[PDB]
């Protein structure tokens, strides 16, 4: 055979752990594309009808999804699953949005295993028919993700303590930070329209000056150019892109979850 059980997701990780967890008995599709901005886009009248078309719509939550609210008003009779249920969140430290949740908690492999148990339920609740598929998937892909720990942290081992310094654009990565030991420094605490980003810029200068911290990243689905300057004028060698807020596309480097976990602990250790 019949038509599959749909599942519309807001962006592209949760559809690649949805579609793990899914197998071959559901079909899970994202709203926003590969490299699309994920906090400020701007859903079109084809994301209406596609999130109108499915049997269950799973969202990030933690406003991650600045517009989802809002969209969501437009679409009758689906249910929707906020897949971080359960995660304790961290706050964001500055900026015109200190002490907002900050949404990236699929940042750490340990919260992966809550989207997944959340993904998961939500599977079996409202597709009882292939409940078995769904809890043996569920299993096997989060036995995948705790096998990450071991070679992800001896990837990272090299760098001693008061050297793990991470320099991003966003500040996106604070749960995969306090994960592994990192201390965060960024441009801009979480996507936006905002002000003070040309004076969080001399503040990053300024505080890789200091501690001479070798390296500084970018990341995918915004501009480089920051994180190019702030190179520029330290000696710190220039060193992302790393991928957070999307996969790349099916081709590219990073087409999986996994793949996004481990392209960004590999990126950040040979920057250093
Ligand atoms: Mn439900
Ligand atoms: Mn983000």
């Amino acid at each position: 055979t019949a038509k599959k059980f749909k599942v519309v997701t807001t962006f592209t990780i949760i559809q690649d752990i949805a579609q793990n967890i899914a197998g071959d008995v559901a079909v899970v599709e994202s709203i926003t594309k590969p490299g699309a901005e994920i906090h400020d886009y701007q859903p079109t009248p084809r994301d209406i009808v596609k999130a109108q078309s499915a049997d269950l719509i799973l969202w990030n939550g933690m406003n991650l999804e600045r517009w989802f609210e809002k969209f969501f008003e437009s679409i009758k009779d689906v249910p929707s699953a906020v897949v971080t249920a359960g995660i304790t969140p961290l706050p964001i430290r500055e900026g015109p949005y200190s002490g907002i949740a900050n949404p990236h908690a699929w940042m750490s492999p340990s919260n992966a295993l809550i989207y997944i148990e959340n993904i998961r339920k939500a599977l079996v609740e409202h597709d009882p028919a292939h409940a078995e598929t769904y809890n043996r998937n569920a299993q096997a892909y989060a036995e995948k993700i705790k096998a990450l720990d071991a070679p992800l942290r001896e990837r990272l081992s090299r760098i001693p303590a008061e050297q793990r310094w991470l320099v991003t654009s966003e500040g996106a990565f604070s749960y995969l930070a306090k994960d592994y030991g990192f201390k965060e420094v960024y441009l801009w605490p979480i996507n936006a329209e905002q002000q003070g980003i040309p004076q969080q810029v001399r503040h990053v200068i300024d505080i890789i000056r200091e501690n001479k911290i070798p390296v500084v990243f970018s990341e995918s689905t915004i501009s480089d150019k920051p994180a190019k300057q702030v190179s520029k004028e330290t000696g710190a060698q220039y060193g992302g892109v790393l991928y957070v807020d999307s996969l790349s596309g099916e081709k590219g480097p990073v087409p999986t979850y996994i793949s996004l976990i481990n392209m960004t602990v590999d990126t950040i250790a040979k920057g250093f």
